[PDB]
């Protein structure tokens, strides 16, 4: 079971909120839903959410947040630490462009590194009851 506007995949459910929002923001948001920041660390996962991009028209640049974080050097799914293991990124990413790219979110429906203040939509996940 997911809640009604969420989508379904495996054991979780999704939702793509359109907004204006820093990663930190996103994040807030999302937990106020009993959720968190989307963690697609299977192919199937992102391409469900890349779906759901697609369906909102945010398929092209500045696309949503994703929970991973850069902490230090190491790339990581903000919820359980865990190191990216598959990965998504998009050509010749991450880049850390500016210095500052410490932020996971969709690019041209790929992962890319970006700034944490970056305004942009963002997707949940929470669990299926
Ligand atoms: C109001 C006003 O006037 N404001 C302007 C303000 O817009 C402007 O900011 C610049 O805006 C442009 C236009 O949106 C931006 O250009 C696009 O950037 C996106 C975002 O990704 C880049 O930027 C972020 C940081 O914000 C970064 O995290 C990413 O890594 C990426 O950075 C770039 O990485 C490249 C490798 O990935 C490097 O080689 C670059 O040097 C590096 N950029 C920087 C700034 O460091 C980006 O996705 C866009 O790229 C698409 O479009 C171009 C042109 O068509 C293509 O050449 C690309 O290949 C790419 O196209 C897409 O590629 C996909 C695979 O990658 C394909 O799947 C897609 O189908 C295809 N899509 C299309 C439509 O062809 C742009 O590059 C830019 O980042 C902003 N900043 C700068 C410095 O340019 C500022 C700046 O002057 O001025 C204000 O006045
Ligand atoms: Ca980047």
């Amino acid at each position: 079971g997911c809640p009604d506007g969420w989508t379904q995949f495996l054991d979780l459910c999704y939702i793509y909120q359109s907004a204006k929002a820093s990663w930190a923001s996103a994040q807030s948001s999302c937990q106020a839903l009993g959720g968190i920041l989307a963690e697609p660390d299977t192919a199937c996962e992102n391409e469900v959410l890349i779906h759901m991009c697609k369906e909102n028209g945010d398929a092209g640049s500045f696309g949503p947040w994703l929970g991973g974080q850069k902490v230090g050097g190491a790339w990581q799914w903000s919820s359980s630490g865990a190191a990216f293991d598959y990965l998504r990124w998009g050509p010749n990413e991450p880049n850390n462009s500016g210095g500052n790219e410490d932020c996971l979110h969709y690019n041209w429906l790929s992962w890319n590194d970006l700034r944490c203040h970056y305004q942009a939509s963002y997707l949940c996940q929470r669990a299926a009851e």
